[PDB]
């Protein structure tokens, strides 16, 4: 009998407010022939997770007593990694000490254990297998733990919408410094795509500038130079000389920094909405529709990949096998342990309260 | 000889500052093997036009002395009818009498007459023609002279972009007053295409309701009702019991009232951005694009047909063959009549400021 924490809520409305810590026994000795109880090696708190958990984000898990609530309650986090504990008698695909990402959305990952089937995980490689299998490098927990939502976002949104040649296109994106945008960079590096990261101005401004680069930004721009009229012909040159033309922009900010970057792709040119955290809607001259052919869309990882196991598979074999290859490294974390002397949801509150500090992972 | 006027302007400005009328002489009697005289019929003012030249619309005639004036002039006026008067030695596509219209912009409608190469034109059968061929109608001058922007716009936006299942798919759009509005109406019930129209409330609403109904609009609903998170349920009903889907949304005016129309479609839903009336940007929820999957795209009818001879022929024969079966009407136009009494220029110059009265036609 294993006795676990599982961070739920009996109702939407904000984390600060609606989750509990709720302790609840798994079985360990009585499995169905086909589940599986993994052990949390980490999860992250992601925007998406907040927005499920205030009941704004159109994918959430059901409630239920399952895990002895008197009210129904849902769990809460949509990716992490963990390590498999016990596989019941059919289990194949798995076995004890693999590690494992959720094969789908809404398994509920802030907690310290699962009990689920065999097919609601996916395996990557644990250190242990890469080097047996003679990789130069293995994942890290927070690599693994966040490798299912950023990463394949960063991916998809490069190379499922409009093909960029190498050696000579761009893309444009702001929220330069989040943890999607550093994948696109080194995404962009990989595939030989030339960006511009938009960012907001900071007093270490030439020291994140230099860190973007050495991801793989070619320039760094303030959302200052974005807006100015001035600096526009600078950038338009960089595009020009490059032989290329700017084809595609990755807009998680809305609002004027939306306009800004749209404004800098060549005629023809596609915008990829994929997060609006300035909670400003997108704006776009109509001009741009008009007169530059601009085309204004939306990515959704979520409901890209679930029902297409295939692109899933695909891309999440990329990511790992440039990590493995040491070709790719995380959007670092801060990452909170859990040891039991603290409740679980407080710390996962903490998380969300201290988002703006860059992302937060708890550990276990 | 033939004396004739054109309204140009050396510099780009507001109309009523920049316009002057300009007197030239065409020689009828030296006319090289294939060149054509043509007189004008009829040239309408649209949005365009004016903005051509106030100098904020990028596609314009270039400056020249052709006129006769000492320092560099541009015609004005992008589309209109005419009539043939007489032919080179090598021009067997035109005869006198021949009804045209220009085969590309920025040729300079806003003028008496034009000397110009056969393939400077588009023939349209006059009323003679059509009645020997047994039609119903012969186009009228405000037909023939209106026939090349606002209707084609209607057409290609309802065909070229996604397909409505007839008797089923609904589009939406704002601006449904304007002359394009009313041409997509009824183009939309020609195809069989549901169809919501969106104008300003007013005191006699009923009237221009019915009104655009007997045109082709299913319903038509007023920017307050756009405005309404109550009346939304209705109008998802509307398209609920039509068993079909809003796949389609036509944007000329931007702003809230963009905004509005791109809520109603169903997920996936696209909208084509082809005016701005209300000067205000189109903005439209973060959530849209990510959540409903929506796209926002532009449309603009002089660079879509701009190196494709074969769509421009093959929409514009459509047209003409529903004026001349009688099934289409035209977005009627206040005409004004040149009689060599007030200057030319002037006659347009009441046309852009009168633009508010609705669809202004200088005839000849
Ligand atoms: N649609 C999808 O499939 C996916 C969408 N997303 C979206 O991406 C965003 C979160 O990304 P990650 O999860 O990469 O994020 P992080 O929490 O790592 O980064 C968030 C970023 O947003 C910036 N930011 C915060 N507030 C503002 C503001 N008011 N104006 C401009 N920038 C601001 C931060 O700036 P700074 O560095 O200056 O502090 C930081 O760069 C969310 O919008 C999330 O919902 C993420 C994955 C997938
Ligand atoms: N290829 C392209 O991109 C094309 C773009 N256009 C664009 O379409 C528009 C002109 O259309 P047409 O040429 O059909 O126009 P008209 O001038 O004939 O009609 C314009 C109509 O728009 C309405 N209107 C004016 N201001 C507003 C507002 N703030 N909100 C809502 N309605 C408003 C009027 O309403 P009411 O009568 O009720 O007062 C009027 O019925 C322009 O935006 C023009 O540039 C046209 C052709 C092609």
């Amino acid at each position: 009998m294993i006795t676990a924490q599982a961070v739920l809520y009996t109702q939407h409305g904000e984390p600060k407010d609606v989750l509990f810590t709720q302790s609840f026994e798994i079985d360990d000795d009585n499995l169905a022939p086909n589940e599986v109880i993994v052990k949390t090696l980490g999860s992250p708190v992601n925007p998406s997770d907040i927005n499920q958990i205030q009941g704004v984000y159109p994918s959430k898990p059901a409630k239920t007593t399952g895990f002895g609530t008197t009210e129904p309650a849902a769990p809460c986090g949509n990716e992490g990694l963990f390590e498999v504990i016990k596989v019941g008698s059919n289990v194949s695909s798995l076995e004890a000490g693999d590690w494992v990402i959720p094969s789908h959305v809404n398994f509920g990952t802030w907690r310290t254990h699962a009990l689920g089937n065999d097919d609601d995980f996916i395996k990557l490689p644990n250190p242990a297998q890469s080097k047996a299998n003679g990789k130069p490098n293995g994942l890290t927990i927070n690599q693994g733990a966040t490798i299912s939502v950023n990463p394949l976002t960063a991916y998809l949104m490069l190379t499922h919408y409009v093909k960029l040649t190498p050696g000579k296109d761009w893309f444009i994106q702001n929220g330069g410094t989040s943890a999607v945008g550093k994948y696109a960079s080194q995404i962009g590096k990989l595939l030989n795509f030339n960006s511009i990261s938009v960012i907001r101005d900071r007093p270490n401004l030439d020291e994140v500038v230099a860190s973007l680069k050495e991801l793989g930004a070619t320039q760094v721009i303030t959302e200052d130079q974005n807006n100015s009229r001035e600096f526009g012909p600078t950038i338009k040159e960089w595009i020009k000389q490059s032989g290329g033309e700017a084809k595609l922009a990755l807009n998680c900010v809305g609002g004027k920094s939306s306009t800004g970057i749209a404004r800098k792709l060549n005629n023809n040119g596609l915008m990829l909405t994929y997060g609006g955290m300035s909670f400003q809607p997108v704006t776009i001259p109509t001009s741009l529709y008009i007169f530059k052919n601009f085309t204004s869309a939306g990515f959704w990882v979520t409901e890209l990949l679930k029902n297409n196991k295939e692109l899933k598979t695909s891309t999440l074999n990329q990511i790992i096998a440039w990590y493995e290859e040491g070709k790719l490294t995380d959007a670092k974390s801060i990452e909170t342990l859990y040891d039991g002397t603290k409740p679980l949801h407080e710390l996962y509150q903490d998380g969300v309260a201290n988002s703006k500090d860059g992302k937060q992972l708890i550990t276990y």
